[PDB]
């Protein structure tokens, strides 16, 4: 009846120290005629009852979206622990299980460069600062923005993309008041990924990136 | 029960007038005691003979795959023409109509900027370059690198990204080596979408395109 | 008898992932008539036997001198959670109690400013490069140096050392060949600190960093 649906953390809550990670063990479908589910969690095999119980949430269709939450220490989720999720349900036949862990593979140090706009987009009363994340592995990596120490939010970041070398790569375009940034502003484009010293990295920009010795040959008619 | 995949034109082909669309339906999931399959086609209702049929090949599955092209006029796809493929069989109890056309919603130019790489990356054996696309909607678009007019092969561009604004935006990396880019060979990145007029656009870049050292000239008055 | 002396994690450990945090039970003037040692441990109340206890050993003194490493994991730590180690010696009247937890106070975050080195070290064959680290609250707080993606080995960093506001304010001195920094290559600070976003900053420093040699040239005709 009921089928299942296991999610592993996003690499934010498990790369950097003030998210906690979190395993999503999901079921789905189950219908009104038996709606227990029951939790149970296996990290690299010994049996963890720590797991936080999210009620059952109806459904539009007559089903039940119930979520299962392991919290997680960081360390022993970069070593790969398998999550071995036991789910027993009256409708399901027999305890499904399923099993997750880090993306093996071997790691590729992110190669992050921060890109300037172009001349001609100088014009628009608004700007974007772009950041190219290249030669990774795996495709578990966030970026976010900052400047000043504070985070920015009108940002976006395209979807990691295969690479001819077996890596992967990826942009963000911040697009920010072009007042702000030829006021001499700082912006600094954060990477996260697991292969990182310190499972993190930044690049940064200003308006003064590509400049001589200050060179200010001016010419007045 | 076969089904059938309705293909939609590529942009790229719609766009170019020296290319042309392909709208096509495709037939799979045939057992071979009845592979006899007949297609009617009616743009805007009406029966037309212009359709050809490929040869038929044979699926690893034991099923079969018999497909028919269909090239039409630019005008028709770019106005919203409905096309239907009829597809009729003795396996099937019903005929299949697909119906497929380009949406209506109201296009926004793109507005193309190419990046050069950034000067941490020449010191790698290849540089990256960038061709983003903002602003632009819907999402159909391809992006294509070439140099002196011979198309290069070896990039990847990034799927369509929503924004704040209600549009997308894409890059697209090239992967150039580094010994090719210091020469100053002219790379020229081509951006085709319907909102453009003509339906195309380009952006060309050298090393003195946005060259790290700039003579701030400074002509004013 | 026997003391105890109860040691936090270091700063470094606790404020990077990449590292394992360890809260230390030392007892010292641990006579051999009665070896016998206990480790209990107390996390928040919650009582874990985790730990791992290091072998003993003998000093000058005539006694052993036992450890008691306690793995935690740093969102604990982090949390402020209170840690407590209780150790039963038989000639003791009592068993001691000791309490550890995270320096508390209003967290103040970290300004960083790199200095180049003087125009006198560029008679030397090793310049020093200055990270300034002011204005931050508590004095947990690690500083490594990186450069090109790769830490630096030899350098030093100064404890913390109250300032007049009550923050604290560290320095760090990395000695690089002459040549190296003549050479462009690039240096940054790296900070790990409670206060900062996603615990983690960097500054750049580089002969451009310097330099700003104003070479206003004008042309009014
Ligand atoms: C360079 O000249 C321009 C044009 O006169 C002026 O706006 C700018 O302030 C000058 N910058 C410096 C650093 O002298
Ligand atoms: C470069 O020239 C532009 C155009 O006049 C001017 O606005 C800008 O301030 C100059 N840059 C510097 C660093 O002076
Ligand atoms: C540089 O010179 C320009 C005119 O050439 C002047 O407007 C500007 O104020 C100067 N900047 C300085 C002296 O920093």
């Amino acid at each position: 009846g009921p089928s299942v649906f296991l999610f592993p953390p996003k690499p934010k809550d498990t790369l950097m120290i003030s998210r906690t990670p979190e395993v999503t063990c999901v079921v789905v479908d189950v219908s009104h005629e038996d709606p227990e589910v029951k939790f149970n969690w296996y990290v690299d095999g010994v049996e963890v009852h720590n797991a936080k119980t999210k009620p059952r949430e109806e459904q539009y269709n007559s089903t039940y979206r119930v979520v299962s939450v392991l919290t997680v220490c960081h360390q022993d989720w970069l070593n790969g622990k398998e999550y071995k999720c036991k789910v027993s349900n009256k409708a399901l036949p027999a305890p499904i299980e399923k099993t997750i862990s880090k993306a093996k593979g071997q790691p590729r140090e992110p190669q992050v460069y921060t890109l300037p706009p172009s001349r001609d987009e100088l014009t628009k009363n608004q700007v974007s600062l772009t950041c190219l994340v290249k030669g990774f592995y795996p495709s578990d990596i966030a970026v976010e923005w900052e400047s000043n120490g504070q985070p920015e939010n009108n940002y976006k970041t395209t979807p990691p993309v295969l690479d001819s070398d077996g890596s992967f790569f990826l942009y963000s375009k911040l697009t920010v008041d072009k007042s702000r940034w030829q006021q001499g502003n700082v912006f600094s484009c954060s990477v996260m990924h697991e292969a990182l010293h310190n499972h993190y990295t930044q690049k940064s920009l200003d308006k003064s990136t590509g400049k001589p010795t200050l060179y200010n040959v001016s010419l007045i008619m």
